[PDB]
């Protein structure tokens, strides 16, 4: 059973955002216009017994404060009422300003990415579903007590939280977005127990800033967890204008290593679409397309096929007609792997009532022509196979060297894996 | 609302350099100490959404092969071989060498600057703040393709332009002991960008101008911008008294004048009698009353949206106690809000920098004028003759 | 008297073309708005007693078939072509940047006419300098339209001039591009010296005025006319400063070698600072001066009878404003009568058009050497001066060209 | 009507280089004095209005530094003294040497026919002329940064380039010249829009060395341009007869599959037999049927609007008596008008570069490899219709073979 979010509420609240727009709707209604629907199975967004249970399940990671200011914040701003300037002073000391400003929904708006990968994490762990996809959540940024990059919760934080305190039990975080799973990497910074992993841009001044390399007379170093955490953070930072292939040969043999060394029960696939070459940041070079492979569909693949339960959200995406038509396709190629069942897509999109924002051309590959020694990454594969042979042996683990051996020997690459 | 710069990242940024070590922290960590943050709104550094946006904004001053080279500078450091011959000449084509070297964060430190005083810049166009601080900003001696006296990146002339390009004019005041080089050649033909440096100036003294130049006169601006940049240098031992006395009626007047829409202040420390330099006398006294505090509060008397940024400052737990002062002093005149500021350091987590006394005073015991002064109103008229400005002249007199 | 053309009749068609739309209406209400119109005498432009003395005046200079083909044109857009008709016109580059339109040739016969009439009044004594901001069409040749040009009025002004009653015409031409047409018709004639100061780089338009690429070299002239066509190409973002001080000096030595009994001066507004070419960065202040101001001042203070033209110009408020004060000090130093120009712009139909400011000085900011001097063009430039006085049997006054350029340090420079 | 880029400066650029001489006032003196000239329309070179429109024009293909370094060159190349040392490494990194060393007007002359080139695009676009010849452009070798083979600035991608970005608009591009037209091919690798064929001869050793298998295969384009390269490598020694046959049914193909919204056809001359490269054995006659005539004739057919470029070609009488002729051809299958030509050369400023018989005619007397190679021509052109989902008759296309 591959399991899928959605709901006639939650789809007005994931749609009631001044930066993201009908975003969600376009996705799930081209989901629909391919008729993938009735191929999955409709997982409702949690809903509570009271106030007080809600909260308390917030809570779980944000501080009982900046919830508080999160809700006086919807409040206010479904009033006429301008702000006093000690409520503008409480909403600054959390970041509850500029690029996360306030609007009439923002509460109920937050709550509803984590009712929906919470229930997502629910549907797992009773095995109802081998995967659920939540393409209304994935929100990275926040942190526990300040907003950040358009995120006020974090429902992946809360949703691993829910996955691995279920009844030894490891999960791995897989973060593909543009930019650095910062708040998921730091909530669980001191636990060995969540290995997260994130491949990125970094450069200076580029958000969030972290992710990559860190006094004046030793050379840099990657921090990577630390107390019982340590060597449980990894990062894959990338220079600008990396096409599918060579951002598939730079994450494929690390995930299969980590899915080896790591043995999780669960995986959490963060799968936002801004490294797509038609994003309007225009930093990456990834496609959508399915012979010449998407990125993104290589990486999804491979995950599937450990054939451990996963949890695939949503996240960045700023060409709203171009991440509908990856995460499209990203949900047939779920559909395809777990089932067992060939699921064809017709180039032409169909009809249905946003069909009129696949233009000019109405097709379902975006509009991109992709076109092409000292660029590569090998030192990258080498520190992070030490670290993952570090992480090991801090927490008693098996360390297959034969086996990770093989993997990279596949390319030639055996010489970097150590012992 | 008054604003103060800060966050994680950036303090980390600011604290990696060799000339000014962990003086950034000292300073934050003395105002949270007083109780001072939680009056205050956090402005977060701004941050760019590709390496091309970042580019252009460093670019609208400096030369793209400048910025080319102080980011190569840092990758270099960031390996342990030495440079080539090649790339040791390049970056002495840019002054990246001597008072400027290279170090492990060189270009995301000068970056961090930028990206604060920017961010601070916005605050006051999009109104949320009336006052914003950047004590991690202030480098007032970097040039268009040139880095100079410890400064890489003009982040003070990104701002400016930021503010100007939002009919604008803004008056900069510059009171670090040093002639704010940089900042007046950025503007030398910019009528709407006064600039006005007080500072030390003699034979063999960086930077050697802001000063007299067959016989010596005073150069001022070309172009359009002709008048347009004041300098009132000063001679060793100058005393708060006196300091204050020499440049109130000159800001008095410029602020009649010019009538700004926003004031920019660098307000670097190297002017204090406990400095290194041992050059001026100043103090940050609050009752003889501080030539900093004096400044600063007649700047904000006159109700203009104002940045006010760091820069120079070599004593840093007297840097500390003096821009602790101007913060709280901020406070009281922007929001009317009484602050009571113990004359005991409190405990945090560097008391032990502010021995062996543990008081917030530092610890001190306290007609070449009056031509400077004929000469500026001379060319404070020839200023608004020459851009058609309204001024009561018996009243801009009557100040001196 | 300062003359000046203009008329009803002469306004509709100069302002008649799709290129240029309404620009000679701007010039000339603002030099009526700051009231200089009652100081001028009008020069009416020139009308003829019949179709063939009409015909004969144009074919001094221009060939009967590009003449007849430029009527032809017109006709046709009165009233679509035939193969044969296109064939015809593309001949003659009648097409691209010089198309047809209902009244292009009317459009061009005004300017031939308003600078003929200008000649004429130099030529009897009525004015001693005559201004026409509806001429200036520097490019078009004998038998081919070119950059919005397509009848010479400035070969014919100069062809009348010279052939009144050991006259030798100097022409001076400022605009942004060479001009060639003017240099063209003149190539082997001594008589006509040119002197073009202008842009060149490769593939800039119209592409000559430069060096010929041994080492290059400037071409100069031919047969009789052997060193008389004189050219200054200069790289992109020259001030009023530097542009000044590289013409000043070759214009007061042009002025004594060659002693002309009359001078013509194209004053395309197109080196502006402000002009969408964004080539040149000149100014219209006046106090740090507009080179335009300095260079015309100069050549004023000669004595000799003048003719002032106009050209290019594609901001039109700012080549209003440009040749508006070139209007005012042409009255100044003629008469001698000052001529105060408010700084802000007057009250008149066309005020709305020099917004935001409403001011007369041009919206630029002016900002900032050693390797970009040109000392060995003005060397070059004097070399072909002492020869062509050789040629011409003309005295060579070394004394005064050296104490010329002596006033800058710069008399080693002038050969003997 | 027909159009033809020349002007008085255009010329004087074109004859400006040492490898080319004068050629290109040979060609425009031939075409002069058998008064083809009153049936054509003038197409005069692009101009800019500034230095920075230019750069901008140049550099939507080549790199700026490239472009830099051949300005450079001329300007190094206007003085007496030699090049500095590091001078001569910085040409080297773009191949400024060997076979496109510098010279005074090397810039001037390489962008010339850019300008040209730019401006016969333009009449097209704007339907002012149905075909545009341009003798002065058609060199196919210069890459993004690198001068090859006597080509300093690629006038050829340029022109397609702002003939694909006018308007879906596909363009098929088709290179007769002896050699393979490997720059024009690679700018385009990766786009499906712009089909390039090209037909010359290969062997090893022989420049540039591609066009040809690379058991083997031969490349054919990649991304969303695989299989839009197209490529006919022949043995030395082919007639007219023979070399028509080859690419004949290879041109109907692409026109039918394509469905092209313009032609560009580069007609470099050194196939001709009295070529100093004596390779192939192709004539100018017009009666054994020009291989040259018989291709253009076939493309004009199609009524596409055709830019039609020159090339090499190292024999310059012999070349201009071909040009002379492809563009008496060219006026007659557009206007429909009969040109008849003298078989005897007319008298004018170059006619003794005519002798000793001052012809018309050049003075020459005249397997299952394209069966194989037009069975793997036919499969990529399926295979690209395919991957373009342009929908064809298989049987009317393989019929033409
Ligand atoms: O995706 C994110 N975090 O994972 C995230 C976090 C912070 C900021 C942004 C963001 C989005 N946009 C608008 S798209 C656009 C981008 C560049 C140019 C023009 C439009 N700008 N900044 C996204
Ligand atoms: O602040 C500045 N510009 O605004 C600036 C610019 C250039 C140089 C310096 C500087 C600082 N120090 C160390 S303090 C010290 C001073 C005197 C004796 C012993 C230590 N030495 N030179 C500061
Ligand atoms: O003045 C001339 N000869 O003396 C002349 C001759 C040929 C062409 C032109 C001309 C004018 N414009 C439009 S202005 C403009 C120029 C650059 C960018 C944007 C607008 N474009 N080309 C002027
Ligand atoms: O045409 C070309 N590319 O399309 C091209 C490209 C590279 C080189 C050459 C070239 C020309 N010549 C001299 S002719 C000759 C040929 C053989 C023997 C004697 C004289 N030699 N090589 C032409
Ligand atoms: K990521
Ligand atoms: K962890
Ligand atoms: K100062
Ligand atoms: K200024
Ligand atoms: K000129
Ligand atoms: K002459
Ligand atoms: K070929
Ligand atoms: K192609
Ligand atoms: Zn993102
Ligand atoms: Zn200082
Ligand atoms: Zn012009
Ligand atoms: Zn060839």
């Amino acid at each position: 059973s591959v399991g899928i979010v959605y709901g006639d509420q939650y789809r007005q609240l994931c749609c009631s955002s001044p930066k993201f727009g009908d975003r969600y709707a376009l996705v799930m209604d081209l989901i629909n216009a391919y008729k993938l629907i009735p191929e999955l199975s409709r997982v409702p967004p949690l809903q509570w017994d009271s106030p007080s249970r809600m909260y308390e399940a917030v809570t779980a990671f944000h501080s009982t404060e900046y919830v508080d200011a999160l809700k006086k914040l919807q409040m206010l701003h479904c009033e006429e009422k301008e702000l006093t300037a000690d409520d503008e002073l409480l909403m600054d000391s959390f970041s509850l300003n500029y690029d996360c400003p306030g609007f009439p929904s923002v509460f109920d708006y937050s709550l509803a990415a984590v009712q929906g990968s919470l229930a997502a994490a629910s549907a797992l762990i009773c095995r109802h579903c081998e995967v659920v996809i939540n393409w209304g959540g994935g929100w990275h940024h926040a942190k526990r007590s300040e907003a950040s990059g358009f995120c006020y919760l974090n429902d992946i934080v809360l949703a691993i939280h829910r996955l691995v305190s279920s009844t030894q039990t490891r999960v791995l975080y897989v973060d593909l977005d543009l930019h650095h799973g910062d708040g998921v990497e730091e909530a669980f910074w001191y636990s060995p127990r969540v290995v997260t992993f994130s491949v990125h841009h970094a450069s200076p001044g580029f958000f969030p800033g972290t992710g990559t390399w860190n006094d004046n007379d030793k050379l840099p170093i990657f921090l990577n967890g630390a107390g019982r955490g340590r060597f449980s953070a990894f990062n894959l930072p990338l220079e600008e204008g990396i096409n599918d292939l060579d951002w598939s040969n730079a994450i494929g043999p690390i995930l299969d290593s980590l899915n080896i060394v790591i043995q999780p029960s669960y995986v959490v696939v963060q799968c936002g679409a801004d490294c797509l070459a038609t994003d309007p940041h225009r930093i990456f070079r990834l496609t959508n397309f399915y012979p010449s492979l998407s990125g993104y569909l290589y990486a999804i693949k491979k995950i599937l096929s450990w054939k451990v339960p996963t949890l695939i959200l949503g996240g960045g995406g700023y060409n709203f007609p171009d991440t509908a038509r990856l995460w499209t396709r990203v949900t047939a190629l779920t559909i395809e792997e777990v089932k067992g069942k060939k699921m064809t897509i017709s180039p032409e999109i169909p009809e249905h009532s946003y069909f009129s924002r696949y233009g000019p051309d109405f097709e379902l590959d975006i509009d991109y022509f992709p076109h092409e020694t000292l660029d590569s990454i090998q030192k990258h594969h080498r520190r992070i196979l030490e670290q993952l042979r570090n992480y090991a042996d801090l927490n008693k683990l098996i360390y297959d060297y034969d086996q990770v051996y093989q993997l990279y020997n596949l390319t030639g690459m055996g010489s970097l894996v150590p012992r």
